[PDB]
């Protein structure tokens, strides 16, 4: 089975019939697709391509970042399913898919990253620049962003180039992943596992955030924050002790 | 009479007149025009548009809206008037219809909130979903927005499912009117009238703003305001009594 | 010599060589140019380019604006050696002209700003609400900026009417030079030299930041701030003295 | 139920067009926007048109806006491109839709795009009209001078490579093939192209030369040249052309 | 190292098109995103084509994808296209390169447009039929009914003005020149077009009408107008069409 | 005030851009851009080509730049254009203004894309040149191989259906119709397409086919075929053509 995949063209299928208009959409970017990768690679070359670089070029680009990384068709699912399980404004796997940002820009720094890793430094400046504007996710794509990541939003997200993501993290939209000014070498964050990072929050140098750890809206996080930990304010204080899932 | 299309027809001539190479903007958005309604249904399906979704099937399905909504008519004019009456930057009718991202943002959701209605969700979804990326606006089609609503500068701006907004409210850029976390149904803010919202700022939960308040920018407002009122700060605190108009 | 110009000349030609899908991308929009100047106002009228108004009446447009304005060869240039000097994330010369949003919006609102004082207001407003919409830079064209501005990842600035950026400022994502609402006339910051300001500050009110001083990510920056000082929080206190380059 | 109410050929195009979106959904966006969102048939044509010609150089709206104006200002359109309709309808066994000259047969589309060059040309605009001549040479491969006139019923099969000067006249009911010149000798100055007469069949290839007539239900079979004026129901053929026949018109 | 693995074709256009684009690097996105970044010919033909065709009223996406799924259903032609390419290659002076039809001949194009539109017609998908026959006429300039039937080995030399009917006929390695009509006299219901036969030429501008055959090896000269059927073997002239002349094949 | 600051035809061509703007404003956009913003008659013809010959696959920008390097390399093509524009405001009636080519005409139009792809051709630059004959053939209806060689003062009259092949010449003052083949026989190998004198005229669908020469003055009627080669002064009919008659020049 791939049961995200078969509910995703039962899904379109049906948004195809009860509105027809949207059949040249859903058919060119769900139905007609033989994989979930084809279909997630499909819509997001379609919302970056231009008349500078065509959405074939950067299709076919995303295919051979595939078949360099079969591991990315696990990934894609994980995120997908990060979606589905911590978002309640949707209720299908369809959406992130077709609709939502920042699930496209996740998809779009890791083809970026892996690009920058063979030496395709401006084709990965180039899909940063590109996502920077049509998703308004500026992330360096020397960034490492683990898998089951949700962006939540995700408009005005910023990601340095020292900064690392862990797996199951949650993050809000107008977020800063960043540097504080004395900053050479290794300057962003490094956030473990299971955090939330709530919107408008800055989280800035080579400081850590502990697992499960939750920055509420609107902090500025400058000191490390241990494990299983609330942090809210301007500058930002633990609140709470708090856990996982 | 009809002064705020002649107004902007008049407008529209003159710059012109002044700058001919926006000629072919300026007739194919007002001046072939035969209503302020078709001119603003026009820009906006043009700023839409995209090869995965045409302006012209935008442009069709929002005429089937103002067909369905004769209210909206007045609603689109009070809007603009709100514009004019509230921002001191322009001094055109003219203005939000041709340029302000805003303005095209709040009609953008009546729409995609008609559709929404309708059960056609994709639509309403593709809507948002494009309104997100073009003028940086995620508002959730189910979102209840009232008229006379002014979105000045509004990059950034999210609206939860829940929320609600009413009758003569401005908002600046960066705000969220979003949940907390221990988010199930209702679970957004209420906005009563005239409320103003400053840049920045995060409202967070299913919490009201009273009547005639104002939010200061960058407030993070995590209980109910009373009416008439300033808040500022992190987390917000009344500062001060205020009025309306 | 024009060290900068063969520079980006070498750098483009390798990126073509290393990837030469690129190389409609890198020719047409370097290599093919007789000039820096040619170069950076062609890549700028292709990112702003729409069915609205295309690419090339963009590119004429900013060509009489060169011819104008001879100062803006030498603005220009400080401009790209501000990047390079100031931001450790791209190692090449290439890299704003091509890529950074930021750099792309202070010369798109060096064009609107002298469109506006020619009378082509339109055509200035025009320019404000694109890069709005693809840069996520609100710039009001009357705003007054210098030469050297850095514009760190962009996305969410909004700058007002009255607002004056002095030379050699550094401007980060999500800062607003804004107006506070007892606002008729001058109403906006007045940013002295030197000034670095930080992710998501709001500074409002005709009030003035001194010169050298730094704005911290996040303040909310309500009272003139005086020369060689760190101020930091909500509201913004002094929190350190400070020096410049 | 007023008379114009009556409009079988718009009703079928509306329900021929929805089973092929039924039967081919991926169609459904050309379909909708084209046909099944339209309230008229002229919208539909109109926006068909507007989009096959548009270009960055001028939109497919500016197009379909001055389409609107032009049927505004000439009302006895919707009733001209319904017999232009009927006559691919009537006059060829390859299609059995009046939906298919409305979206594909760039013969149908050119006729239309001449119609409405023709108006702008009358009205002093001049480079709108030759501008839409341009276009429809270019993508319709019909090169119609806006000052030709062109009667209802009028059926371009095939069209690619069409010829009409400033000065010729085709009046209604006439069947038009691929490759046909209506055009001059390259000797005269004022009236130099030709007069065609109602009923004319008119074979592919033709070159018709001159100021000459072609007289009523008169045939010009494929491939001939023709110089001197042709006298009502006869068919002519060869370089150049001769009666080889005698011939009726429907 | 299975047979299907010697492909001199596809290795010939991916090496002609890498030093094309090292020679000219601005044509590096053309080349690589139409040849090089392809992994088939099949797949390089396919987008060609549906770039060619795509329009903001069905996307070349769509298009490709169906071109796919023709594939995926008539696995023969992988070999058909092969031929076609070869038949250029071995019959065109103006052309040293099996790349030079990939890219750049219409009538190459033209003939695989056709064969996807002939498919989904067989399939009842006619408005998808209709809508390639539509564009192809457009942009290639070529006419050419859904229910026409073409042979392998085709060569559509320049191809501008080409009419193909409903019920025409083409056997393999036929030669068609531009403004060839294979088209009906006008004056018949059913079977009306022509019938060619292998190894036919048919020169610019011939108009061959009716249900005729054009038999094996024979040669219609430039401008002939052909209304009888043509026995194998010989060279057609003149308006109307005589024997000239014997002739052979190859 | 040296002498190549006379330049009639393009202030003529800036007054006709502007008066046809105050007229229809909303052709403000495509008469500014490309014309009245142009500092030159040669980067206002650049430029109309560039975005008639447009495309995704090669961007009017790349075509533009590379019109930009012909005229960089060859000055003369400045005199070339104008007397090119020149020739159609003497010889087309249907026109009053030295404008309408520059805009419209795609027989123009394909001449100057020609001249830049036989540049191409002969810099070594082969797949450019065969893109631009590849895109002159689907837009302007035009395939003329890029080794062929046209003069100046050309007429290209409609244009639609030409074709010129490798080893054809054209020189100086002539005119040619659309429908027209200056063709091989298909029998011959090196030198193998006509030669056209100086003051030709040459009629619509005419078939010119071999090494032949066309001689100066003289005139190919609509719908020759001509296979043997033309003296001097003389016109030509029919199929084969034969001399009618006697011709002089102007
Ligand atoms: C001429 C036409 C109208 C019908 O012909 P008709 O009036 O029935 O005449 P007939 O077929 O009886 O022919 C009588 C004579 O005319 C000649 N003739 C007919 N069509 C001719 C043509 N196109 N060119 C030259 N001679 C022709 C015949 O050779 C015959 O000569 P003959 O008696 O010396 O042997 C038809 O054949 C034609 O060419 N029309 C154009 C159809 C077309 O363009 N279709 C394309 C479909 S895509
Ligand atoms: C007919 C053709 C196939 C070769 O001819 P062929 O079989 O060698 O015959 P010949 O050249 O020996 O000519 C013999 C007779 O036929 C005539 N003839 C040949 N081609 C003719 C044509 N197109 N039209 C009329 N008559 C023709 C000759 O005039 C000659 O008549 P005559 O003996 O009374 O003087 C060739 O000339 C032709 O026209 N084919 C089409 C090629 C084409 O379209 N090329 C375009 C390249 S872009
Ligand atoms: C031939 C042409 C140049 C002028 O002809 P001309 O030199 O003045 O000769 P005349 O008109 O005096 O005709 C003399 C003989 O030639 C014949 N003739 C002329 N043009 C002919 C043609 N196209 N085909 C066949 N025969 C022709 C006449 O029938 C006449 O024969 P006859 O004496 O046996 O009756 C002209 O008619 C022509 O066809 N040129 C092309 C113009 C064109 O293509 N225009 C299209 C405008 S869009
Ligand atoms: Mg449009
Ligand atoms: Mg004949
Ligand atoms: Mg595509
Ligand atoms: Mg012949
Ligand atoms: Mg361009
Ligand atoms: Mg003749």
């Amino acid at each position: 089975v791939d049961p995200i995949w078969h509910s995703i063209r039962a899904e379109a299928e049906e948004a195809t019939r009860n509105d027809p208009v949207l059949g040249a959409f859903l058919y060119a970017t769900i139905l007609n697709q033989p994989s979930l990768e084809e279909a997630v690679m499909h819509r997001i070359a379609e919302r970056l391509g231009h008349p500078d670089v065509s959405a074939d070029i950067l299709r076919q680009t995303f295919d051979t970042m595939l078949e360099a990384n079969p591991e990315w068709s696990h990934v894609l699912r994980v995120d997908i399913q990060a979606v589905y399980d911590r978002d309640p404004a949707y209720s299908r796997f369809m959406d992130p898919v077709l609709y939502l940002k920042g699930f496209h820009a996740i998809q779009t720094h890791r083809l970026a990253h892996w690009l920058y890793k063979q030496g395709r430094k401006d084709f990965a400046y180039y899909l940063q620049s590109r996502s920077s504007s049509i998703f308004q996710t500026d992330i360096h794509p020397a960034a490492r962003l683990g898998s089951g990541l949700f962006l939540d939003h995700a408009t005005g997200l910023v990601v340095g180039e020292t900064a690392v993501v862990e797996d199951n993290v949650s993050i809000l939209h107008g977020v800063t992943l960043g540097g504080t000014g004395k900053s050479s070498g290794d300057r962003h964050p490094k956030i473990r596992q299971g955090v939330l990072i709530g919107a408008g929050a800055k989280i800035l140098g080579n400081i850590q955030v502990g697992q499960c750890s939750k920055i509420a809206a609107g902090s500025v996080v400058l000191k490390s924050v241990p494990h299983n930990v609330t942090v809210a304010g301007v500058p930002a204080r633990i609140i709470g002790e708090t856990g996982c899932t």
